């Protein structure tokens, strides 16, 4: 009984929320924008929350119920952590050298050049925004639990036949 | 020189091209609707121009020259032109036994269980619209050349390091 309370985020959940108690991509991104994750910068486009859905969504249901969003909560928290370190200017976005020690600070270790070709992918104009940035990490997360679970030999070196190579990079 | 023309398509380019005769993928989105390229169908979204930026981007700018905007065209005719086949009412969809069959006539070439689980990445109500057809198969054609290309004793089989699958799948 004693130490409950009212979980803050439950609000921005039920002002978008089906009466099924699931949202989908847009709502989510609604509630989102809302919640004050993204601060002053733009809300989530529209393929960042497809992402996020997908990466919670574990009966397929194509939406995600509030645990799911709360498990959200503390992800992008994990991550927005890591991005505002380095937006030493309060842009609401960063340089590819900022991007290469958030990824760092965060345990991956990546060459220029995969930093590089990730910054271009994601550039505005030379910078990267808090959205495409969560994108990012929504897809190196994913991509890279892929890479692992394929590493038999675990010298971090993974033989791909190219139908799975293909199944496994479109499906995220 | 005889047989010397003015390009057609060099206008809508230079519409939006910027003094260093580059396009972005916003550029190019713009450029893309003015085209006609769509036909009768919705224009692209930003994401899938995003892709196809970087499906031609060889020197890794981020941005696309005129001759690259050239090859584009050629291809994404080639593309609408399979994906009129099987919409031969233009709704704007295609749904997904159609789909395998696109893929397999376009020169693809991957498992029924690979094709379903790009069925579903691409689905929205059992169906498949004209902007997801061609994101994937700008994501196919790209990821194919990069595996393609690893694959010169042609295999079928290429052996990643970690930070080789992540500078190429995520570029995509
Ligand atoms: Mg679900
Ligand atoms: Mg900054
Ligand atoms: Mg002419
Ligand atoms: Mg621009
Ligand atoms: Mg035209
Ligand atoms: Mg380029
Ligand atoms: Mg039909």
């Amino acid at each position: 009984f004693p130490g409950q309370t009212q979980d803050p985020l439950y609000g921005y959940f039920a002002a978008v929320a089906g009466q099924d108690g699931q949202i989908d991509a847009d709502e989510l991104q609604r509630c989102l924008t809302q919640s004050g994750i993204a601060g002053g910068y733009k809300p989530f486009n529209l393929e960042t929350c497809r992402l996020m859905v997908s990466m919670l969504d574990r009966d397929m249901s194509g939406t995600m119920g509030f645990n799911e969003f709360k498990e959200l909560w503390a992800v992008l928290n994990g991550w927005r952590q890591h991005f505002i370190s380095f937006d030493t200017d309060r842009s609401g976005t960063v340089d590819p050298q900022e991007l290469q020690k958030a990824l760092t600070t965060m345990g991956f270790r990546l060459s220029p050049q995969a930093v590089n070709s990730i910054a271009k992918r994601y550039s505005t104009n030379g910078k990267i925004t808090f959205d495409d940035y969560i994108a990012c990490c929504v897809k190196l997360r994913a991509l890279t639990d892929s890479f692992r679970r394929r590493d038999t030999a675990q010298q971090g070196v993974v033989n791909f036949p190219y139908d799975d190579f293909i199944q496994c990079v479109m499906s995220v």
